[PDB]
């Protein structure tokens, strides 16, 4: 059965796909990603599937102008977090540890600067509950070398200007502040703006057509089509947009007694926007009847490393069986993991069977400049189509679905 998607799979289409897609950056809810909407729409028709366009809004966010980090006199490096409101403060510099409730609770943070190690908790909670405090700005340093780059989530008014610096530039502060100096800080943020912006989610159904044979399944096979602030997205993730259609090519050519939902997602990068809005529109029953969605992200890289399949929990389920069967057949052992940050975290949390094919460990191009067409290999995509195809096919083929039994190992 394997051969009606191996011998189909064309990795040229594919090549091509990346190509026009990754021309610019398609940062979600710009002209880039709504030009990358209307050409998959396109590609889709052009296969002979009906297709939808779900829109949706959310809050975006335009970097500060200009971040101005000062300790006492000398200046430093910082990065603004996103979503991170606009500041003008100059005050004294306290240290209160994670950030922790706790930790905030026993210290005098009224119109002061607080300064937070990364840890335990998130971003987002450090700011909140050191603003609750009264900070009017907050610090915070790495745990690691290079640039403190994160999101506060989304926006929120309980927030104030936060900035993140190195492990090294931190815990000196942390250090001479916890031998007694008393140290004033500067933090000032322009430019930052909240606007609300408009995605897409294209959608592409394929409805069983097999004789008496048809079942009441479904599968979802996804991928997304935004990218990162200046980076052409190549393979993360032009690769998995361009496996989702040409499968969605290969499957039109064939009978299923499945219904397969082909989809690109948007505003990804942003927090899995676009999954989570359209996972919301499911229907218990459809909720139920998915026996499985399989999300394809960063699967072309000549740069990255081997297949593998992650899970929210680490734990195995019919995506991954399925994967690990198909596999097993063209190429030989797909191990599994445990990893999120991409969409099938959006199906898993309403209990649907899910998983993530990339190629790890991953590529240093990821979301930089550098991600782009040149570092794409034909024969990758191919093999990845032909994995997840044939895996999706072993359930869409005509017939009873039977998944053997085999072993694969968790990998970490
Ligand atoms: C919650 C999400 C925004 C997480 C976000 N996800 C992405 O950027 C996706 O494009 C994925 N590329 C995330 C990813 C990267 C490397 C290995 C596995 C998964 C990320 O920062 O990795
Ligand atoms: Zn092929
Ligand atoms: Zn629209
Ligand atoms: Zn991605
Ligand atoms: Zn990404
Ligand atoms: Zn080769
Ligand atoms: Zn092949």
């Amino acid at each position: 059965a394997d051969h009606q998607i191996t011998k189909r799979t064309d990795a040229e289409n594919m090549y091509n796909t990346i190509q026009f897609l990754s021309q610019a950056p398609r940062v979600a809810g710009s002209p880039e990603e709504l030009k990358a909407v209307r050409y998959i729409e396109q590609q889709f028709k052009s296969y002979g599937y009906h297709v939808e366009v779900q829109p949706f809004q959310f809050e975006g966010y335009t970097a500060p102008s200009e971040v101005t980090l000062k300790i006492g006199t000398e200046k430093k490096e910082g990065e603004a977090f996103t979503y991170s409101p606009n500041s003008d403060v100059t005050a004294e510099l306290v240290y209160v540890g994670l950030g922790t409730t706790a930790d905030v609770a026993g210290k005098d943070l009224n119109g002061k600067i607080a300064l937070i190690q990364r840890g335990n908790i998130s971003f987002a909670d450090k700011v909140r509950n050191a603003a609750k405090q009264g900070a009017k700005a907050v610090i915070i340093y790495n745990n690691t070398d290079g640039k403190l780059n994160g999101t506060l989530g989304g926006s929120d008014a309980s927030f104030v200007a936060a900035v993140g610096i190195t492990k090294q530039e931190g815990d000196a502060l942390a250090a001479n502040l916890r031998a007694g100096e008393k140290i004033t800080a500067t933090v000032k943020v322009a430019g930052a703006e909240v606007k609300t912006l408009t995605s897409h989610n294209v959608i592409a159904t394929k409805k069983p057509d097999a004789n008496k044979k048809n079942t009441n399944d479904i599968i979802i096979i996804g991928s997304h089509h935004d990218s990162v602030e200046k980076a052409p997205g190549a393979n993360d993730d032009a690769s998995g947009v361009a496996v989702t259609l040409e499968l969605a090519r290969v499957m039109s050519k064939l009978k299923t007694d499945t219904e397969l939902r082909f989809i690109t997602f948007g505003a990804e990068e942003n927090g899995l926007i676009g999954s989570k809005k359209y996972a919301a529109s499911l229907s218990e029953d459809e909720i139920k009847r998915t026996i499985g969605m399989f999300q394809l992200d960063m699967v072309g890289s000549k740069d990255a490393g081997d297949l593998i399949m992650y899970t929210i929990d680490g734990k195995k389920n019919r995506v991954t069986d399925l994967g690990a069967a198909a596999s097993s057949r063209l190429s030989g052992v797909l191990p599994y993991g445990q990893e999120g940050r991409s969409d099938h975290e959006s199906f898993h949390a309403l209990g649907i069977p899910a998983a993530l094919f990339i190629h790890a460990p991953v590529e240093p191009w990821y979301h930089t400049p550098n991600d782009t067409l040149d570092k794409i290999s034909k024969e990758k995509l191919d093999n990845v189509a032909d994995i997840v195809g044939s895996a999706v096919y072993q359930a869409a083929r005509p017939g009873e679905l039977v998944i053997e039994p085999i072993d694969y190992p968790r990998r970490n």
